[PDB]
């Protein structure tokens, strides 16, 4: 009884709440952060005010900060700017490479990896490292809960369940790749209102992408000057990639030479 | 007398050897560093080894590493990745925003940000202001002296651009020297390191017209998304068109400009 993607994708957005807890730090520090509420201009910056006129919204709420917002803060004399707090995602693998892998992917995704390490099977142990996670953690990711949906049409990473913010992912690296830019990462957005996290670009297949129907399907390219090399295939099918083509589950496949999106990690 | 952009590029590339002074460091750090020696896999991780076999290249110098690059390391037992020691970049500035702006472009493309403050127009404060700059530093950039392999370029904004012996005199507003960064900086950065990839070219649909002119290499900032690109009207004191912007377009002075639906390449910032 699978739950097709987007189904699942909306079942976990919606049962999260962007989270509104301020925080302040000094410009040199704000740099990747995202910006907690919108910035007014309080003045004016070739009859002037053309950069930005006093009462306009100088940068918008969830802004990524980059070097060129900074330099804009600075000009408007905010010496100190209000940033969401990352989300701490704690990051639990049962039985090791996911535990960087996944801590590395919430660190580039607005979040704060809280890494508590293996945990054997015993139901024991995973139950209380879980609960633990749980308290510390405003949202948890478990390698292999009353879950609000478990297996999904997603491949690789079908098993994947969402319940109580709490992710039970795969414990193969690639399933546990997809399942993050599947799902963990727009989470995380959601979460700390980040917007424009992600880059489609057009691309042109050098090679046919091999799927079948009844799939939502993650496949691994390498981006380059308008064209996309599928990688055939084991972590380095993910290092040989820098970008993802998805092929939803009502489209059989793509052909060599044909033209898509994909997007970039 | 201007320097032709590609050639004046070449010559600050050219003149820039790359640095090969290696620091050991934690897998938990080594998230954007720069893989300083290809990694041979001393193992073998559907046959063995499909992944990755004995012998092979498992990554390359001068990878950035990324979140799946350090998960391989980990696989191979490598616990202290070779990474490059940062280039330290001085930054001079002759309020003011470039300091921080200029901090964050090195800190986003490879290089350790070392500032040295405002300095007084004056020629003798400048002069030592650099010198110690020089001594610190494997690269150094003067906003707002040195026997400069070019001075005045093609480019525009940020055309009156020089560099030589380490250091580039760079303009003091603001939007011609996020050009003059893009254009040059992050070149010369990336060749110290090594750093390979670094850079992103995609196709864009143009939503507006491109006006420039023959004899300019024109930095126009753009709005890249889904296929598009939104040309931002607006060197130039208006840091407005820096944020509203996410990629550049260049139009190469052997190009008098753009039209509306004509399809190009874009650089991702």
């Amino acid at each position: 009884r699978l739950t097709p993607y987007e189904e699942a994708l909306s079942i976990v957005l919606n049962d999260l709440k962007e989270i509104e807890e301020v925080e302040y730090v000094p410009l040199k520090d704000a740099l990747g952060r995202v910006l907690a509420e919108d910035i007014v201009a309080s003045y004016d910056l070739s009859f002037a005010g053309e950069d930005v006129k006093k009462g306009d919204i100088a940068l918008k709420k969830g802004t990524i900060l980059r070097p060129q917002d900074l330099a804009l803060l600075k000009a408007l004399g905010i010496r100190k700017v209000p940033v969401k707090v990352k989300p701490k995602v704690g990051i639990i693998i049962t039985g090791d490479t996911n535990s960087i892998m996944l801590s590395a992917l919430v660190e580039r995704y607005f979040g704060e990896p809280i890494l508590y390490g293996v945990v054997p099977d015993n139901e024991d142990l995973i139950r209380s490292a879980l609960e633990k996670a749980k308290r510390e953690c405003d949202l948890v990711l478990i390698t292999g809960v009353n879950l609000l949906f478990h297996g999904t049409t997603i491949r690789p990473g079908r098993p994947i369940g969402y319940g109580e913010r709490v992710f039970v992912m795969s414990g193969y690296p690639v399933a546990v790749f997809t399942q993050f830019h599947l799902f963990v990462k727009h989470a995380l957005a959601k979460l700390v209102g980040a917007k424009d996290y992600e880059v489609k670009v057009r691309a042109v297949l050098e090679d046919d992408v091999p799927s079948q129907l009844g799939r939502y399907e993650f496949v691994r390219v390498m981006y380059r000057d308008g064209k996309a090399k599928v990688i055939k295939k084991i972590i380095s099918s993910l290092v040989q990639s820098n970008a993802y083509l998805v092929v939803p589950e009502d489209v059989e496949g793509y052909r060599r030479g044909e033209e898509v999106w994909v997007t970039l990690y």
